């Protein structure tokens, strides 16, 4: 038969945003675009089993307004936005490749940004 329904529409190339884990790591999970607060810590999602590390440690906000990230410390642990020590309470951002670790400066999470060639 025939679907139709839309036809065809395209402003840019966009993407999407996710975190890049290392070998023997999780998968690449999609931070929410509706602006939602992808918190990070304990349990299967960063595949962190540390005790340091807190099922809220951290509340990762995936930004694609301007590709970029807020984190904000709702653990103990100290965190760190790349180069930089958090604090509990505290918030900051991550850039395009910034790292955020999670806990005592392990669990690096790499900021990625889908982007697909050619068009």
């Amino acid at each position: 038969g025939s679907s139709g329904s839309s036809g065809m529409s395209q402003l840019g190339s966009r993407g999407r945003l996710w975190l890049q884990s290392p070998t023997g790591g999780p998968p690449p999970i999609f931070l929410p675009s509706d602006g939602q607060a992808l918190v990070l810590g304990r349990g299967p999602l960063t595949q962190v089993t540390d005790r340091k590390c807190s099922r809220n440690q951290v509340e990762l906000i995936a930004d694609p307004e301007s590709r970029t990230v807020a984190v904000k410390q709702l653990g103990v642990n100290p965190s760190t936005v790349g180069v930089q020590e958090l604090k509990p309470g505290l918030s900051g951002s991550l850039s395009l490749g910034d790292v955020l670790y999670l806990v005592n400066g392990l669990y690096p999470l790499t900021l990625r940004w889908s982007g697909p060639s050619s068009g």
